[PDB]
């Protein structure tokens, strides 16, 4: 079946807990596979040790820039960037996992977890999974953001990987 993966997240060096994500490989296999492999680190790089660098309350929590840690970087397991696979899944509500980008066909490693329905992103960002467990952790992360996206605590993915 679809992969289940996890992010264990600290805020200011203390654990918040675990976010478990289902990756919809049935719908977006290329996009799911990228994220899965970046969680395991099996290609020699990935999310371990990287941060949630941009967090906006009542919108989303963004992470995955493991090269520049500021929203300008990251890379996929395929090369620096890869195409939008499809827009079949929609940003339906809190818990949606979706690819950040810099315009059409610029997926890399950055992603975000929505804390509200973000319908205006439909057809622009590739949705590829959702939170199975750990929305409490997501809400904590969310509570450390700001209108500008600047975080008030250092939010680190200390560990990550594949469950199934
Ligand atoms: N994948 C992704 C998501 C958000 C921003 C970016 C991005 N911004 O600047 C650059 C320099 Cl190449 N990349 C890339």
């Amino acid at each position: 079946g679809n992969p289940l993966v996890y992010l264990d997240v600290d805020a200011n060096g203390k654990p918040l807990g675990r976010v478990v994500l289902e990756l919809k490989a049935d719908v977006v296999p290329k996009t799911a596979e990228n994220f899965r492999a970046l969680c395991t680190g099996e290609k020699g790089f990935g999310y371990k040790g990287s941060t949630f660098h941009r967090v906006i309350p009542s919108f989303m929590c963004q992470a995955g820039d493991f090269t520049n840690h500021n929203g300008t970087g990251g890379k996929s397991i395929y090369g620096s960037r890869f195409p939008d696979e499809n827009f079949t899944l929609k940003h339906v509500g809190p818990g949606v996992l979706s690819m950040a980008n810099a315009g059409p066909n610029t997926n890399g490693s950055q992603f975000f977890i929505c804390t509200i329905k973000t319908d205006w992103l439909d057809g622009k960002h590739v949705v590829f999974g959702h939170v199975i467990e750990g929305m409490d952790v997501v809400k904590k992360i969310e509570s450390f953001g700001s209108k500008s996206g600047r975080t008030s605590k250092k939010i680190v993915i200390t560990d990550c990987g594949q469950l199934s």
